């Protein structure tokens, strides 16, 4: 589990979003696994604005911060999930860390700012959707 709080915005996993996010749902995105949902209170988290292939991720499943390099953006195989079929996920990026599913939702920072969520993994990977080029968010 997690999100992200931003101006009037909270983004979160698609496939965690909870009754509230769609009852307040601006923007949702299936191929990216993204849902943003409006608040009444300002957001505590800045977006970063860059080309970092290199951060921190918060991992869940061992109350732990680690290290990661990353790929850039991109359009990734993923498997079938109980959340969907098996189809491409865009804005993906990959690196080698530690998850498991309840992680999803993990914030992935570099020294600019909020980079984007955990949202695959599997067998020493972990995937996190990019929200970088969202501008709008700001
Ligand atoms: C951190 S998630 C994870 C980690 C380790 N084994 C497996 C997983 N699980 C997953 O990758 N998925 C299940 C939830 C929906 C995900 C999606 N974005 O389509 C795919
Ligand atoms: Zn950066």
């Amino acid at each position: 589990s997690g999100a992200i709080y931003v101006g009037n915005y909270r983004v979160v996993n698609r496939h965690l979003a909870t009754h509230n996010d769609w009852a307040n749902l601006v923007w949702e995105d299936s191929s990216r696994d993204l849902l943003v949902s409006s608040t009444t209170a300002q957001g505590c988290d800045t977006i970063a604005r860059c080309d970092c292939q290199t951060g921190v991720y918060y991992c869940s499943s061992r109350r732990k911060h680690y290290p990661v390099s990353f790929s850039k953006p991109s359009l990734i195989f993923v498997e079938a999930s109980e959340y969907y079929p098996a189809r491409y996920q865009s804005h993906l990026m990959l690196a080698v860390g530690h998850s498991e599913p309840g992680d999803c939702g993990g914030i992935l920072r570099c020294q600019h700012g909020v980079v984007g969520i955990v949202s695959t993994g599997g067998n020493g990977l972990v995937g996190f959707a990019d929200v970088r080029d969202l501008l709008w968010l700001d």
